[PDB]
Formats: C-alpha cells, sequence, structure tokens
C-alpha cells in the first residue's frame, strides 16, 4: 500500500525506512543516496522502487547512533561515478579516438561499470585533449565529452553514458498548480532567476565574439577554450550552459511516480501549467530528488530547466 | 484563483484574511466563526460569512481584537450564528400540546425577527405531546426538548433560517473521498478515527411514570460481556417510552465513533460547499473502509502553514434522527 | 542599574530573580505574585514584595517549588496579598445597618490583625442599608456586597491596608504614553484592544420588591437594533433600584472594552510605580486615539526574553465607582 | 535488552510502543494507561498491561484512536483499571453496620465478577459503624466512605484484586535513591519538591452531633502565628470525632508536601517494579535530605525524547492510613 | 505612519515589504540588498527611505516561492561596485596618474557610475602599481587607493569615491543603554575583542620594523608591501587596519533614523553611553544594516569602530 | 557539590559558568576552549577541574553581548600550539638533529612553552626535512615528528610533546550501555564507518607497493613521500592514519571524571561494553570534549579509536 523502496546490499534487501534522499542530476558528477532505518560500508548496492532500478552504487559511509529514547542506522553513498570522481585520470592520448571509445577506455579500470553507451546520433573522433596531472577521471571524461557538445552520466543500472538530451520524446507528464482544483499535483513551487552569468559580450580564445543584443549593461567576458569550427562549437555550448544557470524551476510533488506510473528520472520533459502565475510550457528535468520524511511522507523534488537548451548537438 | 472569503457587514466586504475557522455542527447549538488578518469597531454588528458569493453563515460579531507590536498588527473578529440569541436568551412558558412542531418552533423564534423563516426538515409535522420545560431554560434548550420529543433537532441554515428536522438518508452521497499513499487521484490529506466505549452499556433500564415508575422497557446487547448497567428516567405509554429510549441509544451509539477527514479546499469536485447534512462515500483500501458516512460537522479553515482546508466530522450512516424521513 | 526587586521575609531580602509576575487588579479579589530563580522552606511565611525599596504588596507565600535536573535548579515562590485570608475564610453574620461602610469594613477585617488599617477611599462614609448575606459567604464576598451597595469596592493597598472606596477622576493623569513606528520618544511596546458585546443588552428590565415585584425600572439604548432583552432581580424604592441597576450597567459597560498596554520598566518617567487607580493619557496617531484611561489592573513582569516590563490593563475613564468622589 | 511492555488482549500481546504512560495512585480512584505506536478495534476489550511478563494493571480499553497523514500513522489506546466500573456505576443502598469492612467491600464489588478477589490489607477487620451514603453515590465513593470510616482506603492491585487497607510502615525500604552532580552511582534524573500551605490551619474546630452539635474537639498547632480558622462538621462520641478529625488533619498534612523523583527504568536494582506502597530511602547531600518516604503514586513512562523512566510521587513517611498496621 | 521604504525598478516603485536587509560597509566591496514581498533580475534599481537615496544597484537574482499556505517574491542585489567586483581589471599603467584620474579610468567602462569623486584633502600622483592577470577592477582600485592611504566605496546615489574618514564632523547622534531610562534607544549591544592580528613585532619589506611595547607575547610578522616614505605610509595603514579588526561594537537600534531624522550611513560618528558597562566615547560607523523583520519590525544594526583609526591620511 | 571548573587569568580565578566546551585532540593542532558567564583578550590563562590542570593557553577573543532580558560574556582561545600554528617556521636544517632537539629549537621562540619532552622510547636523528616558505611552525614540527613515526601535541600543563601512544597502560575505565542496568554510564553512542580512504592498492614514491587483500573494488592510489627503510616506515604510518580515519566511536558520558576520579584525557584506553550492539573491546581515546550546557549539564564527549593503530613506533 506504499512505495516498495527496495535497496539491495550483499544480497540482503531492505524495504522499510524512516527517511531517505535519493538524488540524480546530469551536472553533478556522482549521484547520491542517503537512507535512515552490521558494517555495510564499502559494499555495492542497488536502489529500486516498485520494480524499476533507480541507482547502482557503493555505500560510502554508515552511522549507528543511539540515545536513551532513540536508535538510528544511516547509510549513504554515491553511484559508480564515485570511482571516476575520486581517482586520477591516466595519461591518455584520445586524439583520433571516438568519444565512445575514449569513454570506454577511461572507465575500463572499473568493471563494476558494465556498459558504456553513447546517447547521441553520431560518435565523433576527438581532437588533442590534454589531461593535466592531478585531474580526475571524471574531469577528463567531462572535458572529452564536452569537447564534442556532450556530457557524462551514470544511468540507474550503472551504465555510463556520454550523450545529450533527446527533445524529441514527448512530455511524459503534465503538472499543474491550483489552490482550487484538487486534480493538481504540485505541493510546492520555487522559481529562480539569476543574472550572474549573463554577459553583454563574450570573447572566446582562433577568435569568436558573442554579443547579446538586449543586454544594455556592460559585462564583458573573455574565455580561453584546434579548428575555428571547434571554437564556436565549444563556445556556443558555454553560452547554453550559462543560459541554463540563469533559470531554475523547482517543483515538489507528492509520491515518486508520474500519473501514469513512470518514476521521475532526469531526461524527461514535463508540461507545467500554473494558471495563477501564467505558466504553460514544457521544461526539461535536469535533476530529481526522491525524498521520504516523517513530516511530509514521500515526495519528489523536480529541478526543471528551460526546454531545448542543454546539449543541443547530441540529437539536433 | 483561490476562494474569495468575506465577512459582509453593512454591505461592505471584508476580505483578505490570513487565517479563519468557520465551524458548523448539528449538535453544537451556535455555529461559529473566527477571522484574523495580520498586515472600525464591528463588534455587535450583523454579518454574513460568504465564500465565492455564497453565504455560508448568518450571525453577529461578538468580539473584536486589535493587537500591535513592532513588526505586527493583527485584527481579529469572532462570532456566532443566530442561534446565539436562542442559546443566550430565555424561553417563554409556552405550552406546545398539540401545536405542530413547526408552529411551536415559529413561536419560540418569533422575538428574533432577525430569524426570517422557520422551516420543517421532516416528512411529517407532528402535533406535539406534553413538553414540561423549566423556567431558566434557554430558547435553544426548549427548542431541542420539543424537537427531540418528535425525533427531530433544531439548527440554523446558512441564510439564517431556523430548521427543526433531521437527516435525509435518501439523498445520494455528494462525493467519494479516498485515501492512498500511491494513488494521486486520492485526495484525503488526513484521516482520524476515534472509538469510545464510554456510553456503551450492557443493559439499560428505561423508566417512566404514566399519565394515570409503571412504565419500563429494558434494552440489552447480547454482545456486551462486561457488566455495565444503567438506569435512565425518561420524561406516558410503552410506545412513547420506547421511542425516546431508542433515541438515547442512538445518541450514545453516535458518540462512540467519529471519522474526521481533512481535505484541501472548501468544495467538492462538483462545486458543492461542504455542509452538515451531506453524505460522503469514503474509501480507504489500506484500512479496509468502503462505506457511506453522514456529515455531522464541518470546519472551513485557512492557515499560513496549511492553506485552505475543510475538516469533515463524519458519523455512521442512518443513525441520527431516523424518523425525519423514513 | 536596573530594578532591585525582592521578596522580604523575616527581615531577609531575597533578590536576584530570573522571572516574576506581580499582578494587582481592582476586580480580582487577591493580588498575586510569582517568582523564579534558576541557577529554606518559606511557604506560609509573611512577606513583602519590594521594588527599589518601595513595598508594592504585602502577603503570604502560599507555595514553594524546588526543581533539579542535570543542568538546572529552579526555586519558585507564589502567593497572594492579605485579601487571600478574606477570600478563603468565612464572614460572620454581622448586621450592618446603618453602621457606616468604614465601620462594617473594620469589623469584617478585625480577625486579621495582619490587616493593620482600614481606610475609606471615598468622599462620604454612608450609613449602610439592609445587607442580607448568606452563611457560607466569604469575608471578601460580604465585603464586596456591602461596599457595592454604596457604589464602592474593596481592595488591599501595597502596605496591607484594606480600602473600601472607588476611583478618583479628579487626579490628573500621571503619564502620557504614545505609540509610534517612527517616533522613538514613543515608548509603548505592545498595544492590545478588545471589544466584546456579550453583556450589551437592548432593553434591561430591573425588578425589586419593596420594604412593604412592585419596583421596576427599565433601561433602553436606542442605538441597539438587535433584540437582546434581559431581566435582572436586584436585592427597596425606585431610587435604590435605579442606583444599583446603574452600577450593573456600568459594570457591563466596563467588561465591553479593554486597552492593554505593555511598557518597558516598572515606573513612569517621574518615578511613580504603575499601580491600579492611576489615570493614563494615551496617544496613538495611527489608530486615532488620544484620550485618558483608568488603570484597573497592572502586572510587573520580568522574563529572560523580554526583560523588565509592565502590563497596563486600561479601561474607559469615569465609568467605575463614579460616586466615590463626585 | 530493554523492557518488553505489552497490552495483552484476547491472549494476544501488543508490543512495540513508541510512547506510553501507566499511572497508579492510591488517591486517584481508577489507575490509567495510555499507549501509542507510530509506524483492529480493541475498544471496550478487557486487557492486562504487562512488563517483562509481570502484570502491572488489569483493566478495560476505554478508547482507541487511529490517525493517518502523509508520513505518519499513529494508533493509540487508553483505559482504566477495574475501579473504572465502581467509579462509573452506582452503589446499592447497603447498610454496613457491623458487617466487617472486608464483607461490606466484598458486597459492593460483587456485581463485577471481573474483580475476582477482595482482600483486606490491614491488621484488623473492624465491624463497621453507621455509614449513611447518598443514592447517586458511586460504588467507589461508597467504598471510600466505608473504608475511610475505619482509617482505611480502597485500591485495585495489579492483578485486579480490590484491596481495602492501608500502608505498612514495617516493610523495609526497597531501594535507596540518591542525587549527585558528581557521583555517577547516583541515579536520580530529576527531583521536584513542592510545599503548599493551602490547608494548613491555625485552629480547626471539629463538630459532630451524638447518637442521642454536642460533640466538639479542637486542634491547634502553636507554631501557626497566622489566623486561619476552620470549622468542619464530621458525620457519635468524642472518640469517633477525634479519630476522624485526625484522619482529616493527616490528609491535609500529606497535601502540603510532595517529593517527585524521576528515575531511568521501571525496576529497582533488585528487580522490583516500582509500585505504590513501597518505601524509598532518599539521599540528596546538596539539599541535606536523608530520609525515608512513602510511595503514593507512580508513573511508568516511555518517550522518544527520554526513553524509559518512572516518576515516583513520594510523601512523608508514616502519615497515610497509620491504623492499618500499628 | 511607518518608514516609506521606496524601491524603484524600471520606473515602478514598490513601498510594502514583509522584510528586508540593506547592508552598507566601507570594507566589504559591494553593498547589498535583499527584499521580500514579472522577471526583474538584471534590472537597475534604487532604494530610498523617506526622501533620502540609500542605494543604487542592480537586481542580481529573483525568487518566487509558493506552497499551499504561502507565496513569496524575493529580490536581491548589490550596488554598482558589483560590476567592478566581477570584471577583470585592464592592463593600466597608473604611474604619474592622480588617484582620482586612475579611479575615473578604472570606472569608465560603466557609465552607470556617473560621478567619481575624491573624499580627501588632496589628490596625489601614484607610483607604479602592478595589476596581475585575473585581478578584478575592485582589487585594482583598492590597491591603488590603498597605496596612498585611501579606500574605495560607492555612495548611496551611485557615486564612486576614493577617500577616507572625516573625523572633524561632530557626532551626529548620541545613543545610550539603560534598563531604566526609556529615552534610551539601544535594543541590543555586542562587543567583540579579538587578538588574532595583534603582533609583537612586524617587519615590513626599503625596510621598517614596528614593535608593540605592551605586547609581552612573541608574535612576529613579516610583510611584503618604491620609496621608504612609501613604506611607512603603507605599513602604518596596515597596522591601523589590524587595530580596527581587533574591536567591534555592534549596536541594534529600533527604526532607521537618528533622533534628529538622519538615516544611519557609514561615515558618521556616534557618541555611545552605557553607564552600566562604563562606556562614554565616540565611535566611527563603518557598516550599517537596515532591517525589517516580522518579529522585530524595523531596526538598524550599527557596526561601530574605534574613532580616528581608519584612513587617517584622507583628512589629517 | 559540583565540578570545580576553575579558570585562571591574570591571577583572577573564575569558577561559575553557564556553559563551556573544552576540546583536546591528538590530531587537531591547537586544542581549544570556550566559556560563557574587563578586556581579557590576549591574556594567558589556565583551566583546571577539581585540582588537575586541564589546558594552558591564551584567550584569543572575548565577547560581551546584551539585550533587555539577558547579558553574556564569552571567552575563547587555544592552547600554546596556537603560536606555532599561526607563526612561520624559520629555515632550519634539522638533518642529524635529534627529533627532541629539533622540536626544542622550533619551540624556542615561545618561552611560554616551558618544557619540550619526548613521549617515545628512543630519540632518533632526523634526515633532511625541507621546510617550504610560508609553512607554519606546527606544519614543520608535524612533518619532522611524522618523519620518524611520531606526532606533536601540547599536554595540559603546556608541555610540548613529540611522541606516540603507550598501549601498555591498562584501560583506565570501563563504560557500558544498558537500557536496563543503571550502573551504565553511556548517555549517547555514535558509531561511524567511512570508506573514503580505503584503497585496494597504494604505490608510495625508492618504491613500495601496498595491496589490500580483501578489497575487491578498484581504488588505486599513488603517494609522493631518503632511504627505502625511510619509505616503508613513513608509508605504513600513512596506511595506519587512513585506517584510523575509517572508524570513530563517539561516546557521551555524564560528568568529567572516570568512575575512579581521573579527568578524561586523550591517551587513555577505555574498555567499552555494549551487550546490545555486541561490543566488548578496548579503544584508544584520541579526542575529548568537556561540555557544560543548560539542557544537559556536565558531560564528556569521548572520541575513541581502534586500539593499537596510531603511532605504533613510539613504544613498540
Ligand atoms: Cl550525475
Ligand atoms: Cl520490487
Ligand atoms: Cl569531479
Ligand atoms: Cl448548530
Ligand atoms: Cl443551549
Ligand atoms: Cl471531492
Ligand atoms: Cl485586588
Ligand atoms: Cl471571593
Ligand atoms: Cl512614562
Ligand atoms: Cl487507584
Ligand atoms: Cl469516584
Ligand atoms: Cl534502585
Ligand atoms: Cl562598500
Ligand atoms: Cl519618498
Ligand atoms: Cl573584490
Ligand atoms: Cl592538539
Ligand atoms: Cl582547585
Ligand atoms: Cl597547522
Amino acid at each position: 500500500y506504499g512505495y516498495a523502496v527496495s535497496v539491495r546490499v550483499g544480497g540482503k534487501e531492505h524495504r522499510h525506512w524512516e527517511r531517505y534522499d535519493i538524488d540524480s542530476d546530469f551536472l553533478i558528477p556522482a549521484d547520491s543516496f542517503d537512507f535512515v532505518i552490521p558494517d555495510l560500508s564499502g559494499e555495492s548496492c542497488e536502489v529500486v522502487i516498485d520494480g524499476q532500478i533507480v541507482m547502482t552504487g557503493i555505500i560510502g559511509s554508515q552511522r549507528h547512533g543511539k540515545s536513551k529514547g532513540s536508535r538510528e542506522l544511516s547509510l549513504s553513498g554515491r553511484d559508480l561515478a564515485g570511482f571516476l570522481v575520486d581517482c586520477s585520470a591516466p595519461q591518455l592520448n584520445v586524439k583520433g579516438m571516438t568519444v565512445l571509445d575514449a569513454a570506454k577506455k577511461l572507465a575500463a579500470p572499473w568493471p563494476q561499470i558494465k556498459a558504456v553507451v553513447l546517447k547521441a546520433e553520431n560518435n565523433p573522433a576527438l581532437g588533442k585533449i590534454d589531461i593535466e596531472p592531478g585531474e580526475t577521471v571524471w574531469q577528463a571524461l567531462t572535458h572529452i565529452a564536452n569537447s564534442v557538445g556532450l556530457h557524462p552520466w551514470l544511468e540507474p543500472d550503472g551504465t555510463l553514458v556520454v550523450g545529450g538530451a533527446d527533445y524529441s520524446s514527448p512530455p511524459v507528464a503534465t503538472l499543474c498548480w491550483s489552490r482550487t482544483d484538487s486534480r493538481c499535483n504540485i505541493e510546492r513551487m520555487d522559481i529562480e532567476w539569476d543574472t550572474d552569468n549573463r554577459f553583454s559580450e563574450v570573447t572566446f580564445l582562433l577568435k569568436w565574439v558573442y554579443k547579446d543584443p538586449t543586454m544594455t549593461l556592460h559585462r564583458p567576458k573573455t574565455v580561453v577554450v584546434d579548428n575555428l569550427a571547434a571554437l564556436q562549437k565549444q563556445a556556443k555550448k558555454q553560452l547554453a550552459d550559462w543560459r541554463l544557470e540563469g533559470f531554475t524551476l523547482t517543483i515538489t510533488v507528492g509520491g515518486h511516480k508520474t500519473r501514469d506510473g513512470v518514476l521521475w528520472q532526469p531526461g524527461l520533459r514535463v508540461h507545467v501549467i500554473d494558471d495563477e502565475h501564467g505558466i504553460d510550457a514544457v521544461f526539461f528535468l535536469m535533476g530529481r530528488r526522491f525524498m521520504l520524511s516523517r513530516m511530509d511522507g514521500t515526495q519528489t523534488e523536480l529541478r526543471l530547466k528551460e526546454d531545448g537548451i542543454w546539449t543541443p548537438d547530441a540529437y539536433p
């Protein structure tokens, strides 16, 4: 009669929690989990919710706390990017390599990562990417992927992807706000606009200048990014990433599933109607947090962005 | 985009509350209201409480507070419906026998022209028997006595009409409410159930003295193992003793169970303001409930923390004032 | 640098409180006190409450608590003024007619030599009429009856003197307090106003039976539209019926309005301890108030959160015990 | 590893509470219990409260609540011990003279076979005098009257036996509890002392009327300086008047002092469940206490914040029901 | 009947708030505001209180939040130093330039800053100041100004000043503490003494050594600051700045104006009497925060320093 | 009838507090204190509890706060390591020097530190340790000490030690948990396991490789540490330090003294029995916080580690 939130460690399954936070995000390298109810730290584990895999990772830390009136056991960790986030990238010449092959090679030391897949149309050969001493595997992978307009992330089953958004798939839920209409699902809504990365002119350095026509204020910027085609490619992606930073729509809904049974997952598009704020648009889900609390029960925070902006090269 | 809720006084709408509580109940005599805004002396003024242009209560502002400190100003208003007059003021020494129940009610409400109609909410309009009322009785007490003698009860309606009457269980439920931790179509925010065995007796011996204690009827539930006997004196034949004893047993039975549901908003899906006298179909698969309940009390609420809600005080179906509409 | 507040018991000063409440009121019989420090059995001991060497109350410690846990120890004391004896203990069956009011008060306080003077706080010292008191009456009840018969009221003064008397509205206001969100010279920290129409009646018929209900005086306010009649029996001529009915109307009128002001400190600017019986000029430009009010109750307070304050319970001027000093 | 606490109903153990309060007291008629878990209708069912397989109370579930919102479900149960029947139900008009106290108790508890034994907790089993009870008296009131006439008192024991009896001060204290901010062997978590002089009178004149107010005994404490006289009518010789007056003086004396100690757990070091009727040696060097106290009331408690504790309501030793075991 | 707190964005004026914090400070580069009650982010705006300009800036960020019981709109930003704080200083040789001219030149790209003024007696020519790659315009301006014993800040009308304190202007309010006397204005008082930058001997490096005579403890320091006159000038200013860090008097008063109608502003001197702590002195207001809260209404936090210590060269 | 918590500043003794935190730790450089009840900042001070010296330091900061209902005076500071933490290490060639002599020389500028002692069996000569510009005296001392398997800390009387743990001294208290048994002292217990510094293979760089046999997951690490004997010495110490980071047992007890009158102090071994969690072992106290609060009165937090792991060279 509730959500089956079924965690698996060492072939033991756990299904009953006082609270949790399970957070996935395209831009934050390693997705993470935290659960509150034997030393499980360092163990592999999986997170499923009503028959669908949600995260594959490793328990990083465990805490057992007690006082006279209470006793609690907590577990937290990250997905399998945790390895690539922590560990040093090798000296790798990826020039001429396929972005998928370079990603495969970077991930190779961790068999725990069992597939590496491309979520884009094509699989382009890479230029010379320098990897600096000290750089992590994730940093290296991000630079590589970003060089051809793509980005890395772990999927729920532990597959590493290098890819971008498919804006072709039709929105998979509609969410509305209403202080009247009880069909409406949205419990909380937070809208943020930020100007700190809007620039009036940006000079990228092989030189291309971008100028923002409606910007009346002076806010010049200069950026150090082989070919000029490789410049505007990478520069336009920087512009797109800054545009995305400038707006966030955070919606909290009850439960963990859409009104048709799909677990919220980054990558979905979501139609939002707020007749009161005058919103009727499609947004792109970039981050998603499954939450259970004593006070609010089960909810999902949905961190929604402007549609069509992120990784527009992946699938034009 | 939400509800327009006002306290209308002298044609003038007072709107924009930060919090309110509007409470109606068949058993509590005077329905009441309470409003606060936090960003003129109306005490003693006649008012109407209005939600989206529909009057939900007619009454009198009994009290007003203004409070100020550095950082806050709060104005509050409270009051009661027009039953407040009858609850406060004294019954005359009317003899009701056999004046119709509708005419003995009309009589008792006469001094308050502010109560502009008296209506019978019942199939039949019985000639009353002998009702002996004591002199410090309030109009309300007297009205309850009279009403209850014929298996009825008094209340005020939203527009200020006094009703003597009872429940109509022929009316189809107005809504189906359901509880679910996974079904988003289910809209119950909070469900509280209370069971109380205070007034659950093993045998109850009812006594009365005839026109001319010679009258005696005893009730037993063979499902009570515990010894808990009670004897009650009823104030003229085995028929009248049995009728009234049975009303007491039904009153006790109602006291034993309450289902309190909290919902967001103030209206059903088909636009009906929650109001006592409605029947509500409730489903809770977790608990195994699927039944119709009778709405005996309801509270319209606004808070900063929880926004707009209704508390629905629900009772077992078919039990209260069953004679009103057989 | 702040106030020295002590509970003096057996010449010994107990000082250094973390919190207290010292409450005086003309209408509540026994003024009270409550002290806590949080860093000897004095229960039943005689005490004086002293602020900056001035006694503000004379009474008896009724109760004491000591509480300890790891991290805190709290000692508390409560008590009442000397009216506590009269409130608790029984009146004799004195006949007062026409003993002077001052002599019937002296009589009733006689058993408590702890009350070391009885004073009349009134222009005239009327010979009392016939006052019929019932045997379980407390000295206080009896004293209130007697006092009220002649448009007076009893209280204890700070030094333990019993007063029968009333307000003096000839005394110039002792202070002007004002409210402002921009004027720093304005010193009111909190202003609460309450209006209540509970005891605001449309017509009131007063009845009494002569020496030898033949006495009847009815009051009406033509500004009441709502029907809210009341009849009151007063316990020997149209003059005495009218005098006492009017005192009841004034009591009701006082109940209908309270202005509660909170100020920092315990003294006016000219060094006067707030005390019931003072008149206070209040200005609130925001609200449109500029009037004099009569101080009926006051509470000296200390808390960790708010420090040193006084709550001032203010009433409409000129209404309470108007005969005491015409 | 902690206590197994259950509500046993129909052989079935309900365990796993998040919070409870189990309160027993010689002076409060019906001991009570309250349980909540927060992760079937048992109202009106017979139950036993059990700690580590030992029954601590026998009673009836009076009420049950289930509450649900998103994020919490809470089931609660309350009830009383078997004295609840006697407190609720009516005494017969038994004449007790001189039936033994044990036989007049047996009689009055007879209708509740649920009370399966009546025991006398006293040296002697006096033939009762003339006890005049009024008709709406409860079995409990009547039992208290009768019991108290012979310097005894009624209570229920954990297994459901009705006792008429008193304290045994020959029984050695069961435990020594001590308070210390530096001694870890000292186990008191919280110590609260209250002294109250409400019912401390200077002279008390006791009056009674003989078999055939001619009976009069007056008490004085020459340590009272304050005038606080009381007169009490007792309902047939200077011996019986003096016996009962003295019981009243002892009751008042007990009301004047309470020591409330809070301890972790529910058992003494030697495995005894805290229960009224035990004597407890208390040491607090800080306060200068080193004495034995009589346990009059006790509350087993569980909370999330404080875990498992017992509140021990302790009274001056040797004062309550001193005749029961001279 | 309250404070007219009148904010102006795009020629719309807003006057009614649930709360705000408006903070100005000589040492924190960009003053800031935050207000709680249409996308206003990136818009210019002004803050006035009862007819007197209080801050000129740009809305940096906006948030609209709502739940079932509540709805709130917040705006925050900084004064016009925000531009110079964010943006890269150019390669500028200021040698031989007047400090006012160098400040004018550094501010020139932002016409939004309409005047640049000197608040000192004279306007000295500067030495070679090196500006490092990456340094901001504010950092550069601070180094320049500091080189001649001065400091930069924005005034309420958006004028940039390079200057120092005028200790000649007489204290403009007296504030007292009293648990008795209700004429006394101070609601809260916080006094902080800190020793972390008191040194027993400081060697500045062209070498001058400072020695503290009452310092008994060993706490030596060495600092890397053209002329020797330029050394003791700049060294004595470092000593003065450390002395200032060692003591702060924070007073919270009700309202926003002195007992004669002047809005609290950094730069004023304030007589403080606390007969209870035994204080009777003049302090210099270095920072000022206008506050409105539900719980405490309108107040001002006044961050007061030792008189006469800061920028003693500006006006000897 | 309580703890005599007797602080001494300028020959004034203070004994009465609303709260305090007094924290000592082998790994955090400067132990610290904070007390809540005249400018005492910069003054030397001592902390004793019932006749036993507990900390020797310097008041770093003082605060006096008041509002209408309350007034409080706070003092905080650090032990005498505060000097060596703040100040620059000199250019010192410690090669051939005895570790005790090198420590003495590093501490010499602060006579406030009146003894420097070795808490190990022997006193080995040091190799070339380089001290970088900017390095503090404490950093230098730590590197020196660590180079020979030891560590620095200040003892309660202000003596500087370079040393390690004596695991020979028998446990000095037994602490138990019981929801029944009231003889049991433990009010709260927090157990933390963390895997972030467990590695599958560690290559130290003159090259030694460590391999963890039970580690199934790939987590390689490489570390830059004269002799090869000097490598495994220093490498094994790094391994031991990481092992210690992976587990902490935090126990809160009431009071400040063992059940035999010894003030809790880092360095003691403690037998812990938790029949409920199935713990029966000896742990090593690495950190200790004396606390007084209004809500919980006097307590000690005991930060306990795995026995025998830290500084195993000091006393084999
Ligand atoms: Cl990610
Ligand atoms: Cl599943
Ligand atoms: Cl990373
Ligand atoms: Cl009603
Ligand atoms: Cl009524
Ligand atoms: Cl509905
Ligand atoms: Cl009084
Ligand atoms: Cl009274
Ligand atoms: Cl004043
Ligand atoms: Cl009992
Ligand atoms: Cl009873
Ligand atoms: Cl014990
Ligand atoms: Cl600034
Ligand atoms: Cl203006
Ligand atoms: Cl900057
Ligand atoms: Cl340390
Ligand atoms: Cl000592
Ligand atoms: Cl360091």
